[PDB]
């Protein structure tokens, strides 16, 4: 992954092809409420890591926060442009 | 996926590259006991579907049983050849 968009394109492909190995597929089938919960959990993990853990551990939790944010975007039908226009 | 081996090669790639979206990664990190449990659950789902559900529903559950069988093989370090030599 070179850009935020590389992952986003990948997850869109996973939603199309629905491979057995894709976490995104089950998450997208599973509804928005569970996605919001997961995102909040990960924000807590990020805070813990930011305060108390290594750079690597923090990078790991941030990567998961970014992942779940993208899954939520796809669940609600948002594009990268929808978000990027506000930055 | 054209052959059992296509999926197996894919899951091996996922174990190498460890993408955020891969169910296999978390499962491989998570230990054999949880994998055995998942496999048994899926065998039960397959039986239910075989007795009571559509061909499509049965194909779905079988595909998941095959997936978890492959994840277990990778967890324990088995090759396709290790299994295929016994068929």
């Amino acid at each position: 992954v070179k850009t935020f968009e590389d992952l986003f394109a990948e997850l869109g492909d996973r939603a199309r092809t629905r491979p057995a190995d894709s976490t995104t597929v089950a998450a997208l089938d599973g509804g928005v409420h569970a996605l919001g919960k997961k995102l909040l959990e990960e924000a807590g993990e990020v805070w813990l890591a930011a305060e108390h853990e290594s750079n690597d551990a923090l990078a790991e939790e941030i990567s998961q926060l970014l992942y779940w944010t993208q899954v939520l975007m796809i669940s609600r039908g948002l594009s990268l442009d929808d978000v990027y226009r506000k930055l």
